[PDB]
């Protein structure tokens, strides 16, 4: 992705989301859109962004249902124009396979979320995360999400998935993660609030990129 | 809930969803709306249903994000008119607390999903599920979701949460669960496909209710 930086656009107002995304578009080629924006403004926002900005869109829906419902969610999301969807691995292999099947049908991609970035991830997810990652490898998953806030965990995840798999990582900035350290293991960093709540989002994005180029 | 039966309305077309829900409305007072319908027709469908049918709406969004994003998702969902939201417990206590805080702010309810009904739930969720349930109790959660497909698990969940907590249970019908056995432990059953894909949804709902009354 452009500059190894993916914008997490979690503003809940179309006008604000469009403003900020336009201001930082010169510094990214990929926007992650999640439920805060989608549930406030509608799924039509995905195609609007994809057209206006000519970006890739990752739908951060953390799909976490039974196989049959997962299929439906994925199909609706790809129909709306998303390039990729983020899926939880904790519901197990059949749930993940359902998403992979729809992605294969529709020429899209699945990102498997393996270990989350927030403190509560330590309670249940972290102890399962290596196994979840190995399950991804065994299902043929090629795209993964793991936590900027725990680079030792992010290193272990990279170790499991290998150097060919694509790994993106949230938790940079607001949650305490560091761009450069995260990029030792991840291919791209996800950044939300540190950009979209900044007084000058373009300057915030530029500052991050300047530290990325230095690596 | 009316007749201890909650409709899982996972049709993806507004016309079909309205038809079926209207046909079975005499047999329920509660409709569970999830992402298949919401992502296809918009969040405005929630208020439309609530008005047309005068039902309670549970938003089955299986909220599974970091605390900050969870807050946003819950707020958007309650703003749309949902009475309650289903939250995953696997992301840990801070993620659940974020949802509880918004529910307290907005006079709504959280349902904690503890153990899922599909086969893949055995891989990671089942081994954490008792702990997830105990975490719910310790957070003051009063409403829970557990699996019709494993009534021994559903009994253990009931044992942890006590007799005062409200427990609803999916996996009845299409996934193999039985109404009567499930209602030994759950207060209400969730039923989707066995009703909404039936040639006669009203007759399917009536048949289920007739077996519920017999208990
Ligand atoms: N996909 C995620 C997985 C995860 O482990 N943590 C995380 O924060 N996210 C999402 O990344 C973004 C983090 O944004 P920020 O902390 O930089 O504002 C938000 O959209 C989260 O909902
Ligand atoms: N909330 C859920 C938790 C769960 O463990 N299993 C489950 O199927 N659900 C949901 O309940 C409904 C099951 O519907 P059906 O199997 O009766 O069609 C669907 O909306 C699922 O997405």
């Amino acid at each position: 992705v452009m500059n190894r930086l993916i914008l997490a656009m979690d503003l809940m107002n179309r006008d604000d989301a469009l403003r900020v995304t336009g201001e930082v578009r010169e510094y990214i080629d990929t926007v992650k859109i999640g439920y805060p924006l989608v549930l406030s403004e509608g799924m039509d926002i995905i195609a609007e962004f994809r057209k206006r900005f000519g970006c890739r869109i990752i739908a951060d829906f953390k799909v976490a249902d039974i196989p049959e419902t997962n299929e439906k969610i994925c199909r609706a999301t790809f129909k709306a124009g998303a390039d990729a969807i983020i899926v939880h691995g904790f519901p197990g292999a059949d749930s993940v396979r359902a998403c992979l099947n729809v992605a294969e049908e529709m020429g899209r991609e699945v990102f498997l979320l393996t270990e989350m970035s927030h403190p509560g991830a330590e309670m249940f997810i972290q102890g399962a995360a290596d196994e979840i990652a190995r399950m991804g490898v065994d299902l043929g998953v090629k795209n993964y999400v793991g936590p900027s806030t725990r680079p030792e965990r992010l290193s272990r995840l990279r170790e499991i998935i290998g150097q060919d798999s694509f790994l993106i990582s949230p938790g940079v900035g607001a949650q305490g993660g560091d761009p450069g350290e995260t990029l030792r293991f991840a291919d791209a960093i996800i950044v939300g609030r540190s950009i979209y709540l900044a007084d000058n989002p373009a300057a915030a994005a530029a500052g991050i990129i300047e530290s990325i180029k230095d690596l």
